């Protein structure tokens, strides 16, 4: 059976990070991922990417790798046609967790399938378009700063900002707001808390933003996952949007988040437990009522690419955060979406997602 | 030119005799009145697919179906077979969520273009978690001698689950019904179905004898109507059993109801109610919220039944299968598909696509 998984391969793919745009840099961070490569036994390969995230949820690099390598032995000789049944036995080989290593797997598995079909994985997912408009993140620091990047990204035509705000530097969120709205006032505004706020300072914060004529699109996790008082009340209150993301980890959060009102809007990222599990997250927030939001870690062309497609695919998403590939300095990637500004692109795409290593 | 742009939509009848009439409760069909959708690619690839709708079940005809077909052309004709969730969205869309069976026909067909020419199997398409499904069959409304009979003949050909149709015309049978059907096969689960042909009280009393009697109820299936959700959320507290959802399980968002009001325990997934996209939906929406996945269908040949069992097989986690009705058909005018033997079916030889093909047709351009 030429579709049997032979090999899986794991590499270091680390990835110097810069500013969009030209902008000063400053100490020099990497992103510290994986590549994982799927052989099948008619010699089919399929690409992965692991971006393991510390700050997110305590997974790194080395133990991706010592996840992918344990996880080989309950891939290797089984038939990538299963790719459903090599989830499942992924998630419970790893007890549930490691879901950077698996995401890896499943994309790689999932890439090797569809591209020997002739089939692109916007396909597959669907093909509902092949189009996304992507925000931008605006970093964190100065008020000063952060004017300027809400600048340059209005010059290359983004529309959508997504800005962090709390913890750390969060008694200049107001400042950074104002300077950001009067220098990109067409601009959309996305404020993403990732759990860093009490209830009461992510209302002060939304008001704050309208009352200065801001068009917030979205408020994202302002407050952490175990404050679901908190959730529910901002939600109720906001007069906005309000994202899940550490709140939706599973398809039973959504119901959760659903039924208690903790959000309007569900951030899936497929490298948090894969493609089985993502796919699941979508038809339930979709039933349930609740916007769609795509995002990612800090992701290469690879990994962003693999959401891309899904996204596309599934159709029917609000909110598309897939700007990593702009963070980054090089690029060790041939194939991919093409971007103009926030415009994304799949058309191109022919076999698998279409990203194959130079 | 792009080879997987749609050149042509066929449709054409597709009467298939029943031995037998398919008895259920308020109603009889003594043909098999579908419709064969034919989807052609600019490629050559020809997809196929199957409209069976019921009108006993939900009220679709094989002329109401033709016609919304015909209407649908221009969101199919001329579509991308990539972009197969834009075309049911669409379909979708310009229905109102109507004509489910005319709508699985087409989502059906264009995946079977799109896997095929890939060389995919259509239950890898899926998922491929597995390729064997064992079914239940089931033993359609009569007297209790044809059922005493007909439960001995599937017990000796291997069916350890049996579903029995239940209330309608004839609801004085139902309690000896199952009396003549537990004694001829003391090895068989049972399906009490009801189509919503019945009460709440009947349906719980109807249960309680057959427990009595030794029988292993297995599940019972949407005893009241699909408006009375009380009658649903009662027979799912009092009735000791699993029951399943269907004429109330149209929608994902039924089956998020159907959960969080309790209303059952099990859905009946059908490709035909509401087509394949809606039915990939329900499955994820039905295992997050914990209740069992039942695969089913309307009275299909053996290409409608294929396509569920790649679905159901490719899915994984399917805890019933009820997928009978080609043992119910005169004739079957399709070569390839899944392999029956007995309850057992296999998918094993399906190479690309669901495997169907067959051995005046509506024909549509642009």
């Amino acid at each position: 059976t030429p579709t049997l998984i032979r090999r899986v391969s794991i590499e270091a793919l680390d990835i110097p990070l810069h500013e969009p745009f030209g902008i000063a840099g400053g100490a020099q961070e990497r992103a510290a991922n994986l590549l994982v490569t799927v052989e099948l036994a008619d010699g089919t390969l399929g690409f992965g990417e692991a971006a393991p995230l510390p700050a997110f949820n305590g997974e790194t690099q080395d133990g991706s790798r010592a996840a992918a390598v344990s996880l080989r032995e309950a891939v290797v000789g089984s038939d990538a046609r299963a790719w459903r049944a090599v989830a499942r036995a992924l998630r419970e080989a790893s007890g549930g967790g490691a879901g950077a290593a698996r995401c890896a797997i499943e994309t790689a598995i999932l890439d090797a399938l569809t591209k020997r079909a002739g089939m692109p994985l916007w396909a597959f997912f669907g093909g509902s378009g092949t189009a996304l408009t992507t925000d931008i993140t605006i970093t964190t620091g100065s008020p000063e700063r952060a004017e300027e990047a809400a600048r340059r990204a209005a010059a290359m035509g983004f529309r959508a900002l997504k800005v962090k705000v709390g913890g750390r530097l969060a008694a200049s969120d107001p400042a950074r707001i104002e300077a950001i709205h009067a220098a990109a006032p067409g601009a959309s505004l996305i404020l993403d808390g990732n759990g860093g706020l009490t209830a009461g300072e992510a209302l002060a914060l939304v008001a704050h933003a309208r009352r200065l004529g801001a068009d917030v699109a979205l408020l994202e996790q302002p407050v952490p996952r175990d404050d679901w008082d908190g959730m529910k009340e901002v939600t109720r209150r906001a007069g906005v949007d309000v994202a899940a993301d550490e709140s939706a980890a599973s398809a039973e959060d959504v119901l959760r988040v659903a039924a208690e009102r903790a959000a309007t809007v569900v951030n899936i990222k497929l490298m948090k437990g894969g493609i089985a599990e993502a796919l699941d997250i979508a038809a339930v927030a979709r039933a349930a009522g609740l916007g769609l939001m795509i995002g990612g870690m800090v992701e290469s062309v690879l990994a962003m690419t693999a959401s891309a497609c899904f996204a596309a695919g599934l159709g029917g998403f609000s909110f598309v955060d897939l700007d990593t590939p702009l963070f980054l300095a090089e690029n060790p990637f041939d194939g991919g979406f093409v971007q103009r500004g926030p415009a994304l692109s799949l058309e191109g795409i022919r076999a698998g997602h279409g990203v194959t290593p130079q």
